[PDB]
């Protein structure tokens, strides 16, 4: 009965296991956290400098710590439990792979997320996860990343994962068509988020770029179910950003957007998903 669009408030670059309950506390229903690699092994979570003003850019767990801590957080039953927490985006920094480390680097995403998070399907973290890789050619991580979840006889935990490839950003930026295609090339017919804000190299194209992606989004035979905005931290970006049709705002302040959804013009439009809101269904208006 609610015609609101759910909203994603994800604490953006949420590394260190003691940030997670901060930034949920902050009001945060999702985090997103850096997926280092080393080779194909997917390692910290961590981000680096240089990162957001007014951000410490160093903070790190082991991949496998953070996941497990995670799980906690995200376990119906668990001592640790926040219903509130509904979902996760892993930005995999894949960027730096050579051809023959990306398929291996999604099997071994996909077996830490089994093993780790999931707890091999036995009672594991509820929250959906989106995989955020930094380049449409990567395809072959998720679909090694499938296929280790299915071979382990776990397809059904794919009902949980969700997919993002969000560059690159060189030679050229990708289209949506090219984005669209990296899909269907993966295997993914859906649970498909698409992140913008971070490039904008020619901001009169990146304004077209959103509204271009939010009419994908909302055209009749669009691929992208969710949009989420890199980053927004001020009322007026966060209003902004509610305002042009996002579903999802990455912020370093998740304080911000609950603020905002509290208010006049907002709380009437917009409302923070909870988790009974699929993140992988379009939102019609
Ligand atoms: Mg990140």
């Amino acid at each position: 009965a609610d015609n609101r669009r759910p909203i994603w408030n994800l604490a953006h670059m949420v590394n260190a296991v003691a940030q997670i309950p901060d930034f949920l506390d902050l009001g945060a229903n999702a985090l997103e956290a850096d997926v280092t690699f080393k080779g194909s092994v997917p390692t910290y979570t961590y981000h680096g400098t240089p990162c957001d003003f007014g951000r410490d850019c160093i903070r790190w767990e082991y991949f496998n710590v953070f996941l497990k801590t995670l799980r906690e957080y995200t376990t119906p039953g668990n001592a640790k439990y926040r219903d509130g927490f509904i979902l996760f985006v892993l930005d995999l920094k894949t960027g730096s792979l050579s051809n023959d480390q990306v398929r291996p680097a999604g099997e071994n995403v996909a077996k830490e997320l089994l093993q780790n998070y999931w707890n091999n399907g036995n009672n594991g973290g509820r929250a959906y996860v989106v995989l955020s890789l930094p380049d449409i050619g990567h395809y072959e991580f998720v679909r090694g990343f499938k296929e280790v979840l299915k071979k382990e006889g776990h397809e059904d935990l794919l009902e949980k994962v969700g997919y993002d490839f969000s560059g690159p950003y060189l030679p050229s930026l990708p289209t949506l068509d090219a984005t669209h295609e990296a899909y269907k090339k993966a295997g993914v017919d859906g649970h498909i988020w698409l992140s913008d804000g971070l490039t904008n190299f020619s901001p009169l194209g990146d304004m077209a770029r959103l509204k271009e992606a939010i009419k994908s989004r909302d055209s009749a035979n669009g691929f992208i179910n969710k949009i989420y905005y890199w980053s927004v931290d001020k009322v007026s970006t966060t209003k902004a950003a509610l305002d042009v049709g996002v579903d999802g705002i990455m912020t370093n302040y998740p304080n911000v957007l609950i603020g905002v959804l509290k208010e006049s013009g907002y709380n009437d439009k917009y409302r923070l998903a909870t988790y009974d809101d699929n993140p992988w269904e379009t939102f019609k208006n």
